[PDB]
């Protein structure tokens, strides 16, 4: 981030907070470890005002008491001598602040953070995948029926421009009997592979419901299906992933190991640098965008891949698209089709397995000021003044 244009008199004038609500296009069922996710979605949003101009973005871990202590601070003082937002402000304010900087400079965040030296202008187009393939089949006793239902769901995404798909597996860990559930996982993946076709990338996500041998059984069953990655087969463990990697190598089966969401092992990155994990999946909100810019740099330096987790928060989708400009080995935007009341994302569009990020200021999302003001006053909160 270049902050040489930030004037020292620009101060945080107001911070306001509200929870926006919406719905995903199709209700999401269970996954390997927990129950139905549902259709309702929310996004916690803050609106910051600095030098008479507003910026909007995701905000977490912020209380009115915390914000009260930030009012009156100079924007410059929120940054490192290296142009990086200080740790203390990231979760609460990085998104509103980055949006703000984009509004004030009239640039999309991707241009602010890319560190690019070549002339800008080229449209930002980023691979994405459909993450919405949950255990939506559990009400069906028949395996073939289950496959057909999941194929239809994949087709729904395909019609909306999705070409790559992540399929939840691990049905036998908790929700179905172990052996039947595992057979069904395999059959569903095969079925979706037929939908996606030869250029469609297929990922599977067990949400830790497998163990090493169950994982080997599933992978062997799916030899003829080109799987792009295997995500959270079981809780990350250097010894188990070392084994799996060697096993995959012996079979010449090319499947990336992906991990890192939730409460990750504190040694996961170490394990990745030693070759046990290929794709890292820390969440786009926590630890966040600034963190990911630094992490992405380190991962790039080791030839490791970045695939920020995003689920449960629609805002993170658009953030992920912008982050891609700052990380060489950026894999995909994890996409969930969500409509949030008051959050106009129409500048973005999906086409042929890619999300086209608009070149408009900040994150290119236009919030409904009046609705947000209502929500702030009704249930949210406000600190500072105009
Ligand atoms: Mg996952
Ligand atoms: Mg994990």
């Amino acid at each position: 981030l270049n902050i040489t244009g930030i004037q020292s008199d620009w101060k945080v004038e107001k911070i306001e907070f509200a929870k926006l609500t919406g719905e995903r296009a199709r209700s999401a069922g269970a996954n390997g470890r927990i129950g139905v996710h549902g259709k309702s979605c929310t996004v916690d949003i803050a609106r910051i005002t600095i030098d008479g101009q507003t910026g909007y973005g995701s905000s977490i871990h912020m209380t009115p008491e915390w914000a009260e202590d930030v009012i009156g601070r100079r924007l410059l003082d929120l940054f490192d001598d290296r142009g990086r937002l200080r740790e203390a402000y990231r979760l609460q304010l990085e998104y509103p602040v980055l949006d703000w900087l984009g509004q004030r400079q009239g640039k999309p965040v991707y241009d602010l953070v890319s560190g690019a030296h070549l002339e800008t202008g080229a449209s930002l187009v980023v691979p994405c995948y459909d993450t919405s393939l949950y255990f939506d089949d559990l009400h069906l006793a028949d395996e073939r029926a289950a496959v057909a239902l999941m194929q239809e769901e994949a087709m729904q995404g395909y019609a909306k421009g999705q070409r790559h798909f992540k399929i939840k597996v691990g049905r036998g860990g908790r929700h179905m009997p172990l052996w039947e559930g595992t057979k069904r996982d395999i059959a569903i993946v095969r079925g979706i592979s037929e939908v996606a076709g030869p250029a469609g990338k297929i990922m599977i996500d067990a949400n830790n419901a497998y163990n090493l041998n169950l994982t080997k059984e599933v992978l062997a069953a799916l030899s003829d299906v080109n799987l792009y990655w295997l995500e959270e087969a079981f809780h990350e463990d250097e010894a188990l992933y070392e084994d799996l990697k060697e096993w995959l190598g012996q079979r010449g089966q090319n499947v990336l190991i992906a991990d890192g969401e939730g409460l990750a092992s504190p040694h996961l990155i170490e394990w990745a640098t030693r070759g046990r994990v290929d794709v890292l999946q820390y969440d786009i909100i926590w630890p966040g965008f600034t963190h990911w810019m630094e992490l992405g740099e380190k991962l790039d330096a080791h030839g490791l891949r970045s695939a920020p987790h995003c689920y449960g928060n629609a805002y993170g989708i658009y953030a992920s698209g912008h982050l891609s400009a700052a990380v060489r080995n950026f894999e995909f935007v994890e996409y969930d089709d969500i409509t949030i009341e008051g959050m106009d994302v129409s500048g973005y569009r999906i086409e042929n397995g890619e999300i086209h990020v608009p070149a408009t200021p900040g994150f290119g999302i236009v919030f409904d000021d009046e609705l947000v003001t209502y929500l702030i006053n009704r249930s949210g909160w406000s600190e500072g003044h105009h």
